[PDB]
């Protein structure tokens, strides 16, 4: 069945998704930050990537921006100028540089009225993140069930304290890939095809990596999987609870059958292995510790048990209760 659970899922979905109102304030915030960039560099562009761009944002969403420019112009100099304009415009934040990568972290806004806790990260020529976001955007457009599924999983993972990359668990991006991987390579019939392995896929190389995938989305047949949202979620919790073998396997988008061992990859951290679809050298689950993985797995199991439970009524609410 899953009829009541599905109904419940859409109810929570409508409560947790970014309201149209907040979306518009974030968009106005973007226009403001672009005006400040025009004052410093007329030829640079400021693009949004990540969850706001792909439509996978919860309420109180952070903003992820990227500055594009001529590669022959050094990003640290324009970054510092952009930072000084932002301070002068009444934004508060930090300017930092890990290795050769400059980053601005905006933490507040004191004048333009976008919040006392306005959070916004700004990178420089982070072209790979843009492409990651193009991929997720295209899937989101491809099946309407992806968006609610992702948000519910994100919301679940926050409530269970298993969404902390700094404390031994997994990033939200990591959970998006686990979902997508399930929808492409596990569920039968598949919900989505692998756009990177499409025969129609055209190679496009950016910063050393191949970011090509099939984006002629209107030519793709709709899914032959008719599962309800509730059923997809249960399938997803079931798979990572009982079927997926984190000790030996890699979540991957580069194999026709989704099979990849850690040994082929040389991934002896790699407690949990998720191969970024484009940046294949990057293990998205590298933040996941031993105890972190134990808790992630246990929560997957507990979510399965709950949806499989025989005691009626099933306390669906306890899926989003704090651990
Ligand atoms: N977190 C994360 N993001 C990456 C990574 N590599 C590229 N990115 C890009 O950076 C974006 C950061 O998005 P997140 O902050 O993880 O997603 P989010 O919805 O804002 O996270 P929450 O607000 O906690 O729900 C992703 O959407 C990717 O496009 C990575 O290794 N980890
Ligand atoms: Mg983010």
């Amino acid at each position: 069945s899953h009829k009541e659970f599905t109904k419940f899922c859409y109810e929570v979905y409508n409560e947790i998704k970014i309201s149209d109102k907040e979306f518009k304030e974030k968009r106005a915030a973007l226009d403001t930050l672009r005006l400040c960039l025009k004052r410093i560099s007329p030829d640079a562009e400021l693009v949004a990537f990540g969850s706001l761009e792909s439509g996978l944002a919860l309420k109180n969403s952070d903003m992820d921006l990227c500055v594009l420019m001529d590669s022959r112009v050094q990003s640290d100099t324009i970054a510092l100028q952009f930072y000084e304009e932002l301070i002068a415009e009444g934004f508060e934040g930090k300017f930092l540089q890990r290795a050769r990568i400059p980053i601005i972290k905006l933490t507040s806004d004191t004048k333009n009225g976008f919040g006392a806790s306005f959070q916004c990260d700004i990178g420089f020529n982070n072209r790979l993140a843009i492409h990651n976001t193009l991929l997720l955007s295209s899937y989101t457009k491809l099946d309407a069930r992806l968006k609610p599924m992702v948000l519910l999983v994100k919301h679940w993972a926050k409530r269970k304290q298993i969404n902390s990359p700094y404390f031994g668990t997994l990033s939200s991006y990591g959970y998006v890939l686990m979902v997508l991987y399930y929808l492409i390579h596990v569920i039968k019939p598949p919900v989505f095809p692998n756009l990177l392995l499409s025969p129609l896929k055209q190679e496009k190389i950016v910063d050393g990596f191949d970011v090509g995938f099939d984006d002629k989305l209107e030519d793709i047949p709709p899914s032959q999987n008719y599962s309800s949202l509730g059923s997809l979620l249960h399938g997803f919790f079931r798979f990572y609870a009982y079927k997926f073998e984190p000790r030996e396997k890699v979540v991957t988008f580069r194999r026709p059958d989704g099979y990849l061992t850690k040994q082929e990859k040389g991934w002896t951290r790699y407690i949990l292995a998720i191969e970024d679809p484009f940046e294949i050298s990057h293990n998205v689950g590298r933040t996941v510790s031993s105890s972190g993985l134990y808790r992630i797995r246990g929560e997957f199991m507990a979510a399965s048990r709950l949806l499989n439970s025989r005691s009626y009524p099933i306390p669906y609410d306890s899926l989003f209760e704090e651990a």
